[PDB]
C-alpha cells in the first residue's frame, strides 16, 4: 500500500510504474562511462539523492537488477551485471538503507529491452534497473 | 499520464496496470446474473460508484470491453460481449462521464484470461473489463 505522497515522489524521481513495481532504469553508460562498477562521480551523487528522496518518505525497500547485452561470454556478461547492481546497491546502503531491504540481483543477458541484433540495441540492454517492488 | 492522487485512486478501486492501461474485470456472472445484457440492480449500484470515484479525480476517460468463453456461436459471442460492454457504458454516462469519452468494444472469446476447458476458466472469461488507458 504506496501512498498518493510516496506515488508523488516516485514520480518526481523519475519512476514508471511496471508490473513488478515502481521503477528506474539507467543504462550503464550513464551509471558507469567507460568504467567497469565504479560509479560516475556525478551518476552516485545522483543515486545518492534518489535514495534520500524514497527514504525521506519511509520508501526503504529496493530491489536492484542488472543486465547485459547478449554479446560476449554468458557468464562474464553475468557477474558484471551481478557487480553493478551491487555497486548501486552500496549507494543504497550508504544513504541509509537497510541491508536487509535491498535485494541484487544479476540476469546477464536474460531479460533484453532491445534488440541485440543491433550495436544500438545492445547498448539499451546494458542498464540497472532500480525497482521498489509494490502490488 | 496520471497523477498520483489519480493512481492512487485506482488502486483503491481494484485496478491493476497492464499493458493496455489500468484494468479492472467484473464477472459476468456478477454483472448479469442470468439476464443478457440487462445489469442487475446490485451491479448498477456498484458500477455507479466506481464511476464517481473515478470521476471525483478527473479521470473521465475509459475503455470497457466485454468478453466470452468459446462456448457458442462466435458471432453470437461477439455480440453479446459488446451489448454488456455497452450496458455499462450506459450507467457511466448516467453517472455523468461524456459519451464521447468512453469506448466499448465487444472482444467476445477472442481475448481469454483463462483456460476453456474447464467450467472455472470459462467464467472467469466471461467478463467485462474497465480500462483507463496509460502510458
Amino acid at each position: 500500500g504506496l501512498s498518493a505522497e510516496q506515488i508523488a515522489v516516485l514520480q518526481e524521481q523519475g519512476f514508471e510504474l511496471r508490473d513488478e513495481g515502481w521503477e528506474f532504469g539507467m543504462s550503464s553508460k550513464v551509471l558507469f562511462g567507460n568504467n567497469l562498477d565504479r560509479l560516475n562521480p556525478d551518476s552516485r551523487n545522483t543515486l545518492t539523492k534518489i535514495a534520500r528522496a524514497l527514504l525521506a518518505v519511509d520508501i526503504d525497500k529496493v530491489r536492484l537488477e542488472g543486465h547485459t547485452d547478449n554479446y560476449g561470454d554468458e557468464g562474464y556478461n553475468q557477474k558484471l551485471s551481478e557487480r553493478r547492481a551491487e555497486s548501486v546497491a552500496a549507494v543504497f546502503r550508504e544513504a541509509g538503507m537497510p541491508a536487509a531491504n535491498i535485494e541484487v540481483r544479476g540476469l546477464g543477458m536474460s531479460k533484453p529491452v532491445a534488440d541485440n541484433k543491433t550495436r544500438a540495441g545492445r547498448s539499451e540492454n546494458r542498464r540497472v534497473a532500480i525497482i521498489v517492488p509494490a502490488e
